[PDB]
């Protein structure tokens, strides 16, 4: 507890620290486990037939899905320690909302872009990075300028979102049906869930005031499990399907 | 105002926050606009004849000019919000001088090096990054060691500057006359203006004490407009000229 | 001295600041000198016979050894300034243990991996980065959770260490005897000294309490000289030997 006597009663920080700690310890194991599986299955070979790589090693970039999970899992361990130490600790990843995501979100979009061979990899990376930084600023600012920062971040996000939706619909047809399945669910996650983040900001204690900070933590735990683990599992299987088509069976894309 | 009652009268922080806010809001629009133009014109094709790219997309690195402007423009929006909120806000890019430049200056030098194909891209990047960090330290330190940090930064900068001047004069002759024009003005900016930054430090309130902090902000706004926007416009046109020569008209460099 | 009247007598901060300052000023010169030599010798050509590069420039990645030294040397200058200013200064690289290493350690492992062509360059980089971050957290935390953070970091380090040891033994045989000599001493440094860092944490004031913080600084100065300078000199000579074999004399590896 940052205050010597502990958090003032009825403060935004007056939460149920044990439950919070626990939820993150579970989030940690499951995300880290999924990441471990991801890197292990990448090392078996190419496709469901686990065809051996010619160089005897997998492409460097294919490791990102799994790395992102382990980075997230490591951060949720840290976060558990903070909650179990009662909150407001000197190395707290709970304190500055969105700072942890400044390290993962841009990696996620790289993962996605490398997997599909989207254009403008660098533009996409920076767009996400700036959006996340605007969130950090929005949460630490107490004036109304909090919303100036939120709007700046929407200025980045909205073009980014439309641009991506357009690019993805262009590559969708290239791929064979069986790969199209996995990509669709990946898109539901990206186009369905990413917009949830900025909508929660509005209903939080820093907006309308409908959702407490404790609730905010729990919701984000579920959102991170979906946007890192499930997303990574769907990226993995999309590559196994693709490889089976192109490498194991040696067939061409529609292009 | 960081102090509850506000900045002490006659302090370095006793400035004209509205005017400061405004200058940055304008700097923001103009820099962000220029960056937008830069990425748009890159997407039209190759050269003044807008020849279509073979891959149907432009090279990744060519996006840096434009990205650097948008990053700068986003930072000047943030800075506006701080000034209009009266200064000393929790997320202030005005507070720690030179911290914003730790993100742009090294990208600028990469942009320049990729464009000309200078050697030692990594050496050049680190040289700039360290110089900028020495500036950060020089400004936060109140002892005379402030000048120890300044000198350390000159130790990095001075070799870097001479090294670059030598490399650039080697590539200048390679290029055809029409491209040589644009490169010369780019060089005037780099060799004329970059040295201005360290000379202003000496005459600031942290050196001789001739230039107030308010003035320091205004001067830097003009310097950033020149070193990011105009520089980026000159990099853009140099590539359009070069492409017209090599790709549209298919002629060789002197080399 | 961070406290106005200065460090309380008999505090962990009640050290011999002048001696500390001096040790770092020497560490600074020697490391920076070694780095300078490294980049100079790289520019002479390929091998002991200094065969000219075909492109007329050396590979970008070969610069990392030397860059890492100069980055370390610049940081030890900063650290000298802090000690000579008596400690607890606003820009102190002495204050947060392990924060400086968050910038060098991952670069070191990249250097090593590029030199040997180890697989999983990105995995290796992140593994080191996370380990170092866990150290930072372990040192700032005052509860017992300090050890939770230490253990998390061992979870990263231990697999990383075994994985590397396995990969290196696979590449050792590839290389000719004369190169094998240099690689062995590089391995002694990596496998002998890297494990020293986490063992010192246990005997420090934050563990059993056998080694003072002053002593901790001195030990780390010697460890950094070994893990950056000597290591870099051994990487350099390994490349000169390798090049003499493969490029100057045009012979094949065992593979
Ligand atoms: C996300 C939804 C998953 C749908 C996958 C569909 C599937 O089962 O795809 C199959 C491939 O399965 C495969 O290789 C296996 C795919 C799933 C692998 C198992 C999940 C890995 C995560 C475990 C986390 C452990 C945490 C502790 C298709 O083979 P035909
Ligand atoms: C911030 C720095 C990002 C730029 C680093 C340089 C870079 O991205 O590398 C370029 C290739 O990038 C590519 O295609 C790959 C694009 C992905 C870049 C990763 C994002 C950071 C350089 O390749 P060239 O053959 O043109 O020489
Ligand atoms: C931020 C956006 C990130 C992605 C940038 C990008 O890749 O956008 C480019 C243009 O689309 C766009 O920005 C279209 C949106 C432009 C937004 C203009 C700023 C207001 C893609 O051009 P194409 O390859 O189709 O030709
Ligand atoms: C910096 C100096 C600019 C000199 C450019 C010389 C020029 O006009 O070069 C011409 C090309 O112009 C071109 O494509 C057009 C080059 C200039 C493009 C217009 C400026 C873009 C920035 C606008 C910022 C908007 C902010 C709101 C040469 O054609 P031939
Ligand atoms: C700090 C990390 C920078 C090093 C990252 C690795 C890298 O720079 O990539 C190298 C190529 O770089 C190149 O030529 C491009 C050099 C630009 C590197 C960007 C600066 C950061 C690796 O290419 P290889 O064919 O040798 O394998
Ligand atoms: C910091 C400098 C950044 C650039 C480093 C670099 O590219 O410098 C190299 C040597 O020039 C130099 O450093 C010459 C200056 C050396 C400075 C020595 C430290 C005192 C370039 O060698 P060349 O390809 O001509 O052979
Ligand atoms: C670390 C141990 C060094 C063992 C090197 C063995 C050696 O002498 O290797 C020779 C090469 O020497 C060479 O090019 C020269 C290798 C050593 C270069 C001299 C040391 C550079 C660092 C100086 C630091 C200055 C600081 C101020 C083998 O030639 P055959
Ligand atoms: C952290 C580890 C960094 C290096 C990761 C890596 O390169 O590990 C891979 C598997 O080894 C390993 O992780 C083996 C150790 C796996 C540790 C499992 C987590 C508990 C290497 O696979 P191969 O190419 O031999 O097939
Ligand atoms: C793993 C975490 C993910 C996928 C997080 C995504 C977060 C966003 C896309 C957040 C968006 C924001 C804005 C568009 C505006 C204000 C700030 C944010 C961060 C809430
Ligand atoms: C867009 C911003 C640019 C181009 C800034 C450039 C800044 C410098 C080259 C500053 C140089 C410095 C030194 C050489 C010594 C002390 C610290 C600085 C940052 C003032
Ligand atoms: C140039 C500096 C080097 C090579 C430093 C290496 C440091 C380590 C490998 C430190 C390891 C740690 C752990 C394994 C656990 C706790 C934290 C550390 C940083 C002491
Ligand atoms: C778009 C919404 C922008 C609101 C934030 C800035 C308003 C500042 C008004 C002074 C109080
Ligand atoms: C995503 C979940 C949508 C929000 C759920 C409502 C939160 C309950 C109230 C918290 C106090
Ligand atoms: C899926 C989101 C989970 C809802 C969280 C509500 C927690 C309220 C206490
Ligand atoms: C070159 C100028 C270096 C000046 C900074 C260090 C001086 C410290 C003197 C003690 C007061
Ligand atoms: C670049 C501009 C050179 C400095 C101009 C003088 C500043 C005026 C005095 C400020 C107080
Ligand atoms: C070009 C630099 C602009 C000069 C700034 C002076 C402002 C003094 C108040
Ligand atoms: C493995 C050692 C883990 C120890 C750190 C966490 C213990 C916390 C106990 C409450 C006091
Ligand atoms: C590596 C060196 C091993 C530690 C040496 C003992 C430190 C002496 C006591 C410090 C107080
Ligand atoms: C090699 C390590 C050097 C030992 C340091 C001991 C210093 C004690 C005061």
């Amino acid at each position: 507890s940052r205050p010597p006597e502990g958090w003032p009663k009825g403060s935004i920080n007056d939460m149920d620290y044990p439950l919070l700690g626990s939820i993150c310890a579970v989030c940690c194991v499951f995300v880290a486990g999924s990441g471990i599986w991801m890197l292990y299955r990448l090392d078996l070979g190419m496709g469901y037939s686990c065809k051996p790589y010619k160089s005897g090693r997998a492409p460097e970039v294919n490791s990102l899905s799994g790395i992102i999970c382990l980075l997230c899992g490591t951060m949720y361990a840290a976060k558990s320690f903070d909650f179990f130490d009662g909150g407001g600790t000197p190395f707290s990843l709970n304190w500055y909302w969105y700072l942890d995501y400044v390290f993962t979100c841009p990696l996620l979009i790289l993962d996605f872009a490398f997997t599909l061979d989207l254009p403008h990899k660098i533009r996409y990376f920076f767009a996400v990075f700036l959006t996340l930084w605007c969130g950090v600023a929005a949460f630490v600012t107490p004036s109304a300028y909090r919303f100036a920062y939120y709007a700046l971040g929407c200025c980045w996000f909205t073009p980014f979102a439309l641009s991506l939706m357009r690019h993805v619909k262009e590559r969708y047809l290239v791929y064979p049906p069986k790969c199209q399945r996995w990509l669709f669910w990946a898109c539901v996650i990206f186009f369905g869930f990413w917009p949830m983040f900025p909508i929660l900001f509005i209903f939080s204690w820093l907006g309308t005031g409908h959702i407490s900070q404790q609730a905010f933590y729990i919701i984000f735990a579920f959102l991170d499990l979906t946007c890192k683990s499930i997303f990574g599992i769907l990226m993995t299987v999309f590559r196994l399907e693709l490889e089976e088509h192109t490498e194991v069976q040696g067939l061409p894309l529609n292009e």
